[PDB]
């Protein structure tokens, strides 16, 4: 099969599903956002994609913190409304039962099975987007989403997002060890 | 229950599995990579997050270039073989098929189910990791894994990862349509 040229804008296959937790003029917002990745391994720092037209900017650029919060699949519609609706028409610090950690200033939500507390280290900068790289701070799961004190991806049944076609998806099978199985073609 | 505390080093439950793709000193290398994410929407701009540890960034410092590629599920064990052992030592370049596009400079991977050719538009440095952004220049797939011209996710079956448990996930079933479900709690 001969290679074919496609649109320049692709995304990646998945993305991950998460609702970002900022304080905007002291109150609670959500967004839903798929363009988060890890950054830096130590201090441990990831980076959040948020265009510039959104309503939660405003607030990260303030408190200069945000949480990043994961759903599991059953809560995809509340997840869907908060990627839906803006800040700035309608209140959407009543959704959730909303927490708050060690920052005083990222509200994060009590029913998504992880929460990861971020200060702001720097914001970069794009043509239509901020990119605020974050340190995790302060990460908060429960119990019942551990295996040997670490978050288990089968117990949390976090979404994935594919767009433009714009679907939700579920995790699936088991595909191998990683930093593993390539081992047996080493030497 | 209550909420607990866990360690900091935490990653993105899962991350997705890519190759990323640079010459250093003319040669092509390949590592595996998890810490990529669009950055802009137009135009298109994507990051990665490379250690300072590894061989690739100085490749991508001399080229300005990188690409990203998507391997599909059965090749879990090159790609994880590509996550293991650095170019530093052990060439990569004949690991997979490589092609080149417009700008020459960063090799893709024949085998992989999307190839995304980037040009560095900007290197951010942090205390362990570099973070080059890139603009999508161009971008490759095959008829087999597009519906009309468009990627389609389970023709493609891409590797999902877990860390620090180090596993690998394929994609699971449909669970909803996006800007859509929610429109209910309006
Ligand atoms: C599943 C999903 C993922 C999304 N991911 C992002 C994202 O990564 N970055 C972004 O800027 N917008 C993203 N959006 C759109 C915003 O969440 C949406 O416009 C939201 O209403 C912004 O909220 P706000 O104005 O209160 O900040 C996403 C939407 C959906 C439904
Ligand atoms: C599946 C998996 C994902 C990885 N993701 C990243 C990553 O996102 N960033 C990074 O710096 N290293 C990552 N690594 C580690 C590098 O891929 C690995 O150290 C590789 O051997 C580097 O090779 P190089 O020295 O030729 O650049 C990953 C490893 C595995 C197996």
């Amino acid at each position: 099969a001969e290679k074919i040229k496609i649109n320049n804008n692709v995304f990646i296959y998945p993305m991950p599903v998460t609702l970002l937790g900022a304080n905007v003029k002291g109150k609670a917002n959500l967004m839903a956002l798929g363009w988060v990745s890890r950054v830096n391994a130590n201090p441990p720092m990831l980076g959040v994609g948020v265009n510039k037209s959104h309503y939660t900017p405003e607030g990260i650029a303030e408190n200069g913190s945000f949480s990043v919060n994961f759903p599991y699949s059953g809560m995809v519609k509340k997840t869907d409304y908060c990627g839906l609706v803006s800040g700035e028409k309608v209140d959407k610090s009543g959704l959730f039962e909303v927490f708050y950690g060690e920052l005083k200033t990222a509200p994060m939500i009590k029913e998504c099975t992880l929460n990861l507390e971020c200060r702001v280290v720097e914001t970069l900068e794009f043509p239509t987007n901020y990119f605020f790289v974050g340190e995790i701070i302060a990460a908060y799961s429960e119990e019942q989403y551990l295996i040997q004190g670490k978050p288990d991806i089968k117990k949390m049944d976090p979404l994935l997002l594919t767009m433009p076609d714009n679907s939700y998806w579920t995790v699936g099978d088991y595909a191998g060890a990683a930093l593993k199985t390539g081992k047996s073609l080493m030497e």
